[PDB]
């Protein structure tokens, strides 16, 4: 957890299109929704955590509790069921809806968190720099 803790940049990312070009989050507006999301906050609570995701054009919030599935919207995976919790130092983030899954597995090596998207087909590799 002694990581998250904070306020980051985005990075390095690749391959966002295809990946929405299919799960249908967005299959056009992430051809900027790729880019445009140049900040994320990260406030760590008690035996939890919220992101914040502090754009331009879009924002999008959510609390999750580090150990339960939560049925919740974001704008850009619509409704499903995340299962959030921590392995070793590894953050999984699964996201259950019904016909498929995903995974937003996050982890902080060197200087960058790194948040692997990897789906029933397409990756990608999101990557954020901690800014304050």
């Amino acid at each position: 957890v002694d990581a998250f803790v904070g306020t980051w940049k985005l990075v390095d990312s690749k391959n966002f299109d295809d990946y929405m070009k299919s799960l249908g989050v967005g299959f056009a507006t992430r051809q900027v929704g790729n880019m445009t999301k140049p900040t994320t906050i990260i406030e760590v609570n008690g035996d939890t955590v919220i992101i914040k995701t502090q754009s331009t054009f879009k924002n999008t919030e959510i609390s999750f509790k580090l150990g339960v599935e939560f049925d919740e919207t974001t704008a850009d995976d619509r409704k499903v069921k995340s299962i959030v919790t921590l392995d070793g130092g590894k953050l999984v983030h699964v996201q259950k809806w019904n016909g498929q899954e995903t995974s937003l597995v996050r982890e902080m090596v060197d200087g960058k968190l790194i948040l692997t998207l990897t789906h029933g087909t397409a990756v990608c590799t999101r990557t954020y720099e901690k800014q304050a």
